[PDB]
């Protein structure tokens, strides 16, 4: 676009602290600040070409780690036990993530860039595949922008983790709010044991990298329903209420017993007066 | 194409009656006419820009509704209990579905059009997610054509609903018939509890919006096998017997115990004399 | 590309022998030579336009067959019981597979070519859907190249067959080896009863036909995680260790209990001295 904000060229070196901690109720979560850990962990958004040094501190009583999808990392920052890149209790390690722009290789072929919707999670809590860590909440989203990507007003993360959304008790959302016309970005991630189908009432997106059609040539299927499995991640943007107006629009897993057993939430799209028709 | 028939520009306002009724054997189905209800319900095909007013009448003894994927609807035509848009027994409600062409937004971005393979189903029978209604047969296909889309000779709907095809008893098809050379469109929909993989012997299509490659630039994978989950919908066209000739070509779920337990049917492609080699 | 090797135009008629045999331990596998049967069966790679005549011999004590995805075959070479194209014990049959280039049809539309990542398997051992044959190991990969496709240094086949990789005992790989910079092709196939998610540490590919982006216009999502179901097949190429260096990079099903129960292997990327950092 040319009036929406778009991502700039990347290439910063960025530093950042993360903590893994046990939560009072038995869950585990990441944070940028000790005592401010969340499930999902905080969004990490960078631009293609950025380099990110994460001073990670495991504050728990068991070994834990930080593993990322899609981004360039050396085996040093694998986050696995095998490759000795996990972290002892109370320990601190610096993971490094790099990203790159697309371009021609010398053999004439086209190297894909790092741009996309990704995620990070533990790889050593409970099992050598982080099964316990993931079940407990050690997962969070990563976004890598390509230069020129359209930027949203807000970004929400929805994680189907086993039979929960964002580790919440059945039928407790989360719910999100927008005003009609808002540019809303969704990062959607699945974890655990089961397949799901993500569905949104009243909105749809493109089944490509960005969730947006480039222009009239993009043959990508347009959808409002997408099957997902453990560690899948995709994202998209929509205009809230576009062509459909305000309302309490559901989103849910469309697997019938999942939605029945509580994998449901609300996308509350409001008129400017903050009202929602019949809610 | 330029010799195949193609869809015209849309923009009609269309009216239409639908009924939901209980069938003699305990199933539930939609119809355009009372007493002519089917599972799957009738195809609804429109053009991008069309508006469709459906005079829906619930003739059953329990509340029922009509919910659609992909198409523009206001929350009034949500078809959910929450938003008060379901229908009392013997009641009548007018749902409205709109569709739109793609184009530029003012922010410079590209709005996707409504064009695609979609579906409709109940959202309130049995549970607040229509689990009972869907299991009983309250589902049907919707097609939205983009101006210039290639039109087929015939359109067949295949629905993997839990462990059945089109709610049929195991190993009872459906079977479809074509003559070699026919342009056959398939709308494929999944419902219920399970994932599946749809497979066709002897034919293949594009994994994009239409199931057809635009021309040589379309990088879409060409496939004869596709994993699907509850509420997924896609469609495609093939030339019957193209490059392979007449025959009784199977289609089935490729999940091994599903095909074994009966999720199988026949695509009977005939020579002009109506014969099928070795059948 | 223009320095990588690329596939030539097709159109050869090729002949070839295959055998199905029972293995000493109770499995079943295909081979190009009697006594040299493998699970997965040997790669069959051809060019668009090639024709392949396979002199198939069933050396087992039960009926068996050869069924292929994606490629053109007449119903004579269906490989099914129904269509009488399976093979009696000790019997010999000649299957024929053809392939075609894409191009314009007379109706003006675009016929897709045969190019892609496909597979072959039994259709009659154990059940009329080859459930027993597939479980026992009667499956192998097929690659059809389009003229101009980039050719790799090596091609590896990974098959998630029920809860095994390539029918191996849990936690026994397979492992693959490359040197940093190698062009590695992966053909990934799923069989049996379950869905999976294929994941690779440290590498990513395009979710299109080839696994490679054409250039900057290709909107295909770039991924390192892909959900798959029975009879799904896709493929891709990566540069070993590109942007990430040498190391013992894991690949696994990301379904948590699968990786835990053993669906894991190693992509061993080496420095030229053959060493792998921390292994
Ligand atoms: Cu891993
Ligand atoms: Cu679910
Ligand atoms: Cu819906
Ligand atoms: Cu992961
Ligand atoms: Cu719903
Ligand atoms: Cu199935
Ligand atoms: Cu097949
Ligand atoms: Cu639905
Ligand atoms: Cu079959
Ligand atoms: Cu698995
Ligand atoms: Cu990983
Ligand atoms: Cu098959």
């Amino acid at each position: 676009g040319i009036t929406a904000r778009t991502a700039p060229a990347g290439g910063e070196v960025r530093h950042l602290k993360m903590y893994a901690e046990k939560l009072a109720d038995g869950q585990m979560g990441y944070g940028f600040e000790k005592g401010k850990a969340s499930v999902p962990g905080p969004l990490i958004e960078v631009n293609e070409g950025d380099t990110l040094h994460i001073e990670f501190t495991n504050t728990m009583d068991v070994r834990a780690s930080l593993h990322v999808h899609g981004l360039d990392y050396e085996i040093s920052s694998d986050g696995t036990a095998m490759n000795k890149s996990d972290v002892e209790p109370g320990g601190t390690r610096t993971y490094t993530w790099r990203t790159h722009k697309p371009g021609r290789r010398d053999d004439g072929t086209w190297r894909p860039g790092s741009a996309g919707y990704w995620h990070y999670h533990d790889h050593v809590v409970g099992t050598e595949h982080g099964t316990g860590g993931i079940r407990n909440g050690l997962y969070g989203p990563v976004i890598v922008r390509r230069k020129g990507d359209v930027l949203p007003d807000a970004t929400h993360t929805i994680v189907f983790n086993d039979m929960t959304i964002n580790n919440r008790k059945p039928h407790t959302g989360p719910d999100f709010e927008a005003t009609v016309g808002d540019r809303v970005e969704i990062v959607m991630i699945t974890h655990g044991e089961y397949y799901h189908t993500f569905h949104m009432h009243g909105h749809r997106w493109a089944d490509n990298r960005t969730g947006i059609l480039t222009g009239p040539d993009d043959p990508s299927r347009v959808i409002d329903n997408k099957i997902t499995g453990p560690a899948d991640s995709f994202g998209f943007q929509i205009i809230a209420g576009e062509g459909v107006g305000a309302g309490a629009w559901m989103y849910h897993c469309h697997v019938q017993s999942h939605s029945d057993m509580g994998m449901v939430g609300l996308f509350l799209v409001k008129k400017p007066d903050g009202t929602i028709p019949g809610y």
